[PDB]
């Protein structure tokens, strides 16, 4: 797989909210750093991460993907609005860009630009 169509799987898994099968795709050790959160290390960390916003309904929209380097590694570039749908019907839709180092089909870094003030006023009650 190429860095871009491990990517697409990537989201493709989310979509299809099989959570475990998209963190296969991470790295062990992945870094993943949303912004302007604490960075989590290790796919079981993201993968906790993940399932801290218990949806019920996921949908990550992808406007835009292009990638840098070559058919075996490179850096994935993502424009997003991932939408989700929580237990309690509080519907979220965060603006988000993504990027995504992939080497031989593994993401090894995962880095989310996005503002959590929104986000976090999207998640008040």
């Amino acid at each position: 797989m190429t860095p871009l169509e491990t990517v697409q799987l990537f989201l493709a898994r989310v979509n299809a909210l099989d959570l475990d099968g998209a963190c296969a795709l991470l790295a062990e050790d992945v870094v993943y750093d949303n912004v302007p959160m604490p960075t989590v290390h290790g796919r079981a960390a993201a993968r906790a991460f993940l399932s801290q916003l218990p949806a019920t309904a996921i949908d990550w929209e992808t406007h835009a993907i292009a990638a840098t380097g070559d058919a075996a590694r490179g850096t994935v570039l993502t424009e997003r609005t991932d939408r989700f749908t929580l237990a309690d019907g509080r519907t979220l839709a965060i603006r988000v860009m993504g990027a995504f180092d992939v080497a031989d089909g593994s993401i090894t870094a995962w880095r989310d630009y996005f503002d959590l003030g929104q986000f976090m006023a999207q998640m008040a009650p």
